């Protein structure tokens, strides 16, 4: 992705409000160095330019017709999709709106976008999940149309101390109500047919529950396992990519709803009094950032594995990703840091699990999804726990934005943190309970939590 032009827009973004992170109950209880990201360029914790630092991930674009590995790629992972009998038929604006089987609901807590935020005009005024009514969602669209600009929010979550001071801060590249739902309608079946359908024809683990899409893992990646994470892969997306995505919805039936793709490879964005425009780098806030993220990495390891390796048969390969988060299995050793270095030749930044010769190769053990470790249950290994590292529910609990919802904050990072087993998961409801609110709240049995875990199947 690279910005290719830069002006006053027309238009004043305001400024974010402060944090509304702060210190939780347990910030002295537990150990943990995060903090809430820089916002704005005056924060004192930065030691680098905050602009800059922001929009540093737009790394540049690797110009190129697609190549013959692409074309290859494409073609395989369409061939994977195809049993799934995705329907190109749009869905009905009701549904777009207020959901169906497979897609949920239009999320009401983001932001409208443009040019509704600046008019006082609310996603609650145009919609009513009570009467489903679509009347004053038709007219907006008439209105304003689509292709309409996106907000640039800087993402207001914890960080790294590093990320900090190095002002590595998040952006929410915010669609327009009208995009989202336009995209909504055109691709509404497919995105429900992903979400229905996590696992290795997909590819994708989008919208997945990991208690209990984890038993199936290691079932679908059955072979020699590699996985790859990836620095900046949303913004160090190439128009190339964008091309192949295109191919794959084409070769699915799709014709002018490629569109939204063009939306989304060559976008305009809105930021303090500024528009810039953006060619390549998927945009963080779209409709179906998810997805097309996971499909484009679909394309991305196969093409990468071709190119690497005469000989591959890619009906033996497998995978799953989440965006940028790949796991994937192939019935041979290969070398993931070839594939890699095939990734710099596309402007991908890529860094696989097994860091080299003299580390252990991935295994079940080692390797991680979604943040999350694998472990087989003692009682019954063939049941996978996902298992989120105890130092990351230390993190988070640390901080609060509302701490009138602290008893539904650490009831979920129960429900994350008793999978490290019953010790830990004793010594953190104890911890819990050094301190006056967290002796008064309600906590799940560990027996309970493993009762209702073992009947989700």
């Amino acid at each position: 992705g690279e910005i290719v032009s830069n002006e006053k827009s027309g238009v004043c973004i305001n400024a974010p409000a402060k944090t509304k992170l702060q210190p939780s109950v347990f910030h002295q209880v537990f150990e943990g160095s995060k903090e809430p990201a820089v916002l704005n360029s005056k924060d004192p914790r930065l030691k680098t330019d905050f602009e800059e630092a922001i929009f540093s991930k737009y790394t540049g674009n690797k110009i190129m017709l697609m190549d013959e590995y692409m074309e290859e790629a494409v073609d395989h992972y369409v061939g994977c999709l195809e049993p799934l009998d995705i329907s190109i038929d749009p869905i009905p604006l009701e549904s777009a709106m207020y959901g169906m089987d497979g897609l949920e609901a239009l999320d009401l807590t983001t932001s409208a976008g443009f040019p509704y935020l600046l008019q006082g005009k609310k996603k609650r005024d145009i919609f009513n999940r009570q009467t489903r009514d679509t009347t004053e969602m038709t007219r907006m669209l008439e209105k304003y149309g689509v292709d309409l600009p996106f907000v640039t929010f800087v993402k207001d979550e914890l960080r790294s101390r590093e990320k900090v001071e190095k002002g590595k801060s998040r952006l929410i590249e915010a669609s327009s109500l009208n995009d989202s739902v336009a995209m909504r309608v055109a691709f509404g079946n497919l995105y429900a047919t992903f979400h229905n359908n996590p696992g290795t024809a997909t590819g994708s683990a989008v919208g997945c529950d990991p208690d209990v899409f984890w038993s199936k893992i290691p079932i679908l990646l059955n072979g020699e396992i590699f996985a790859f994470d990836y620095t900046g892969y949303d913004a160090s997306l190439s128009p190339v990519w964008f091309a192949c995505l295109k191919k794959v919805l084409i070769k699915l039936g799709y014709t002018h709803q490629t569109s939204f793709i063009d939306y989304l490879c060559h976008s305009v964005h809105l930021y303090k009094d500024r528009k810039y425009i953006v060619n390549g780098g998927m945009p963080s806030g779209s409709s179906g950032t998810s997805i097309f993220n996971t499909m484009i990495n679909n394309i991305i390891i196969r093409t990468l594995l071709i190119r690497v390796y005469k000989g591959i048969d890619l009906d033996q390969f497998k995978m799953i990703a989440y965006g940028d988060d790949v796991i994937a299995s192939y019935p041979h050793k290969i070398d993931p840091g070839l594939l890699a270095e095939a990734g710099k030749h596309y402007g991908l930044i890529m860094t696989p699990a097994d860091k080299g010769t003299s580390f252990v190769d991935t295994n079940w053990e080692n390797v991680t999804f979604l943040k999350r470790y694998f472990r087989a249950d003692d009682q019954y290994p063939f049941l996978i726990h996902p298992v989120m590292p105890m130092k990351e529910i230390h993190e988070s609990i640390r901080w609060t934005k509302d701490p009138r919802n602290t008893q539904d904050h650490v009831r979920s990072l129960c429900y994350l943190a008793w999978h490290n087993g019953e010790e830990a998961y004793n010594e953190f409801c104890r911890k819990i309970r050094s301190v006056p609110v967290g002796r008064a709240l309600t906590l799940p049995a560990y027996s309970s939590l493993r009762r209702k875990w073992l009947d989700s199947f």
